[PDB]
């Protein structure tokens, strides 16, 4: 049962979120490790791995290539650093583009179920985005019934996955014609998603794309084919379906978690099983079967982005962050966790095997041995999570109160702020914050995004940097981990815009919004290309060409590398707080952070401290207020 | 300009074709250090990456898995060994079938093109393999022109990369129905490939697929669309385009190279390119231009699969395998090596820049630092080719002919055999060789493929297993590197016969051809599943029935991972005499070399030795032999 724990976690310093200390400590003194020991049992972790320098690409490796000068220089194909750290990102890049495109991949299913009448528990909410969009990709809407629209739409969209031809993505006419202009002219117009996945793995094989700057543009490429089609399919179609996030205010943190209520965590990525899972469970059919079984009713929380679609849709709870997860079961208060894929930490089932929690897996790219596999399918959707909401409520009587402890520590947090909601905001029209950015009362934007990662501070990046944003002025929205730690800490509460500086606070005021801006999952990053892209649109400027940025403070996945990509290719200034495993190569290095401004008008910067980050981001931004003829 | 080399290589030892130590040892003596000399840099090999226990998925490793039981037993996610291996092996399977997909996908293209009458430069000229293979897809051919018919099969072709449809892949039309049904039950049917390849960079991304099992299965998924399909695909437009290959017989290793002609090597994969080069370079204008330029001529020789490629259908001579394309440019008399991509060598690029001899890159998805890129297009390809051999023309009196030394070993190989060659040396059906394999006459059948790897002694293991089947009455087929180093050695030559056992040679000097079968390239791995495929559907078997193996002795390329797990899933026991990076998993082990057996039919046995290997071999073919009824 209980393990041996190596080295202890020191806790008062582990985390910037509250809570975080005490259970890393309730799970030492059980014995149960979290992934804060186990990164401690890894180190020192390899340098050469750290840095890029490594090769697993072929059977005469594993090959090390020496930064110093010491030993080889060369692996045994010959390949130097540059070609090495070059294709290991472009791997990365390639991994979090299939993700996504995955994810997307599974709602365009079922909206085309949904097209055809199959699916019916799924609806078309939003039939004002659906004729939008279908509008915006050359489909006439005038005439047609909306499920027929729904029909050519999907036909469209299934197809930005495999298409033959070079001609490019159909999503790409929501961008600019100033970036389908600068991507023509450096030729990284993305053809067909799954193409691009299968071309980077095909590029990385041995002996065939040697030089840096080709695979870079590639993975500049394939991250477009990210962005601006699958994630924005993502977002549009789960917007579609379940419906266009409006402004809401909600609870974070892990004191959201009950003592008397069934607690049922959903957690993950696609919403196509976390929105039924929190309709089913919080009917009242379920509440009086948790009544029959002992407790006041059922609680269902969300964890990491599939939390985040159902905190901004239907205003369910958020428990808390990547890191967090397996903190959420050492509360000893989790029945069940639901999970789908991505970032679901396989040591969840470890953890939840010292306690009665159930790991139930839902989709058939998502196994972890261990786990209670209950399979989701659309067409049977609400029995399915009538079935999983029933196993929850009849695991609460094995619920050891002897062994839990809740944090209390709870905050209310201001979400649902999708580019819809924004524009509604201001009154229908942009034009509002065009002229408080150009008086100067709003200084910029930044959009803050990216994981949790054990090597620095847990939830400290995201939240200093949001801080010292909006204290300078400069309007800070975001998605994902970073908005569950702004979330956590009071950065999306009402009286957040006491920390915002003066101008940012009349305009917060004047509107009613926080100072931080909730705009919701991971692929919901979508939805800053197109605030941004209307900015951009609206001003006769090109999006390089805003007083904007992005970081991604404490990014750990592939995912987080190819939106960091695709950010830098839409043009976007855009900091990292984790350093990429690059620096093992000097040319690699200086395409990333120099050399590919001149190619697309963005460029990347490393910076873990996140004060000094936020002083080189809002230079930045001054230097595009400059550029700007604006006033500083 | 010239480098200190830090270990010398055993030159007498190192290899099994003649030429390779004297031009490892001119290297030497020159300071040009080899692939050899940079893996004796590498060692010691990082044990963790051998063992597959070394993960780097996520920005919080890299972690490491002490199978030992000293350190950590878990990276930072929580994943073990097992699910660790699993996906490092998934993402291998990926990138090969990846390989191959983009390697069909051009190939698409330019038939595609010709179709639709663009691409005027080439031809439809197998109009029997065009109407029997749209047949076999469900498209009527009668009343059609050639190039409707072709029309029609390319949408098909095409839509086999990206089809939107958990429908199965059309070009699974030409596996037996048995295998069907086995694929079907296990649930590995393959549906899109590119879909296929980005589902795997999906599954090992960090917290998504955690099961060694379902990890594999889908491996098998994604291997099973790459030789059913796309290098089905690729084998079968190589054949519509330039023509089905037919017995011939030409020369082998590196005694082809011309003293008095300008020498042109053809190195990569791709035939598009290569056959327009060697036709060009073989006409007479270039002749003449040789002759202007001093020369006797232009003699075009060929290295690894576009070698093959050019030597199965013109006859063109064969320079060498993998680890030899570095030693063609020792010889001094290389004046251009015309490459497009997988296999190549980046130093290649290095050894070439100490003589005079030019790396003429040609597609825009294999670069190479230092080369000189003359990008191939299809409507210009005459023009191009023409502008290529000019450039090798016009360096031809740059030979630093004071050091040129040429092995004067060259070898006679018949090559050519594909399925239709070989139904056609059997008089039109197949029952003389169904009748030799149920009497005994001939044991088995073997397909030998694969990769060098300098790890394991050159071509040794390849001619030495080859040698102990045919030795034992066991009909050895095969395509690559093997096929190259089976004709450098002489087992493809007319007296090879002479090593065979009584049957095998009985039956060889009955229908004129020797006892080794080339049947192609890496690619053209599917005819072996075309004629396994026919056996097993004449004898009303499956192919896990027939009394057959295959073998990659020298493998290192993640396309000869892909070929390996879809010949396992074809249900051939398949040997490995290259250690796969598993062995750090024992569920991962015994998965491969057994549990999967019950699955599909067909497992991994790994063996480094090719004596042990070989009697491994014969013993399971007896074993079949024995299941089947048949006498030993
Ligand atoms: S691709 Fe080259 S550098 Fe990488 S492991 Fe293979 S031989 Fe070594
Ligand atoms: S996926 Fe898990 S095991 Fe692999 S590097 Fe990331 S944390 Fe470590
Ligand atoms: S030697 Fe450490 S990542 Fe390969
Ligand atoms: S520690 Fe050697 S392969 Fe990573």
């Amino acid at each position: 049962m209980a393990e041996y724990i190596k080295y202890r976690v020191p806790a008062k310093g582990v985390s910037a979120t509250k809570g975080v200390a005490e259970l890393i400590e309730k799970a030492e003194e059980e014995g149960i490790k979290t992934a804060w020991h186990r990164l401690l049992e890894q180190q020192p972790q390899c340098a050469f791995g750290q840095l890029g320098v490594c090769c697993r690409n072929c059977a005469m490796g594993p090959c090390r290539i020496d930064p110093f000068g010491s030993g080889p220089t060369k692996g045994v194909c010959g390949a130097g650093a540059d070609t090495i750290v070059a294709r290991n990102l472009l791997r990365m890049i390639a991994a979090g583009a299939a993700a996504h495109s995955d994810h997307a991949r599974d709602v365009v299913e079922v909206f085309k179920g949904v097209a055809e009448g199959r699916f019916q528990y799924y609806k078309l909410t939003d039939v004002e985005k659906l004729k939008s969009l279908a509008e915006t990709l050359g489909i006439s809407t005038e005439g047609k019934d909306e499920h027929e629209i729904a029909r050519e739409l999907a036909e469209v969209l299934e197809w930005e996955f495999g298409k033959p031809g070079d001609e490019p993505l159909r999503m790409l006419a929501l961008a600019p014609k100033k970036r389908i202009k600068v991507w023509e002219k450096a030729g990284v117009l993305p053809r067909a998603i799954d193409r691009e996945v299968c071309e980077c793995m095909h590029r990385t094989h041995i002996g065939v794309d040697a030089d840096p700057v080709s695979l870079l543009l590639h993975g500049i490429r394939t991250s477009l084919a990210d962005g601006w089609s699958g994630s924005m399919m993502a977002t549009y179609l789960s917007d579609i379906l379940f419906g266009t996030p409006k402004p809401l205010k909600a609870e974070a943190n892990l004191g959201v978690l009950k003592e008397d209520y069934v607690n049922i965590v959903v957690h993950g990525h696609n919403p196509i099983l976390s929105t039924k899972i929190a309709e089913i469970a919080m009917s009242e059919e379920m509440q009086k079967f948790a009544k029959k079984y002992g407790a006041k009713g059922v609680n269902v929380v969300g964890m990491c982005c599939t939390g985040n679609e159902v905190l901004m849709r239907l205003g369910v709870p958020i428990a808390g962050s990547f890191l967090m997860q397996e903190l959420a079961i050492i509360t000893g208060a989790v029945e069940a966790i639901i999970v789908d894929y991505q970032c679901i930490m396989p040591a969840i089932v470890d953890v939840a095997q010292c306690y009665h929690t159930k790991v139930i897996t839902t989709e058939p790219k998502g196994h972890i041995p261990g786990a209670v596999h209950i399979e989701f399918n659309a067409e049977k959707a609400d029995e399915i999570a009538k079935e999983i909401v029933r196993i929850a409520i009849e695991n609460y009587p094995n619920r050891p109160r002897d062994r839990v402890h809740i944090p209390k520590h709870k905050m209310e947090a201001i979400a649902g702020f999708s580019v819809e909601a924004i524009v509604e905001a201001l009154g229908g029209t942009l034009e509002p914050l065009i002229n408080a950015l150009r008086d100067g009362t709003i200084k910029g934007i930044v959009g803050i995004v990216g994981c949790n990662n054990p090597k620095v501070k847990h939830n400290y990046s995201h939240v200093t940097l949001a801080k010292e944003l909006i204290k300078r002025d400069v309007l800070v929205v975001g998605t994902g981990c970073w908005s569950i730690a702004a979330a956590m800490e009071g950065l999306m509460s009402p009286k957040a815009v006491d920390l915002a500086g003066p101008g940012l606070k009349k305009i917060c005021e004047a509107l009613n919004i926080p100072p931080c801006l909730h705009m919701g999952s991971c692929v919901d990053c979508s939805r800053i290309l197109i605030a941004l892209g209307a900015l951009a649109d609206a001003l006769g400027v090109d999006i390089s060409d805003l007083p904007a940025a992005g970081s991604a403070p404490e990014w750990m996945s592939e995912k987080a590398v190819s939106i960091g990509t695709y950010f830098v290719a839409s043009g976007v200034f855009t900091h990292l707080g984790v350093v990429p495993p690059v620096m093992g190569s000097q040319k690699v290095a200086k395409i990333l952070t120099e050399d590919v401004e001149d190619i697309i008008g963005g460029k990347f910067y490393v910076e873990p401290d996140p004060v000094k980050a936020a002083e080189t981001i809002y230079n930045v931004i001054l230097e595009k207020r400059k550029k700007l003829g604006w006033p500083l």
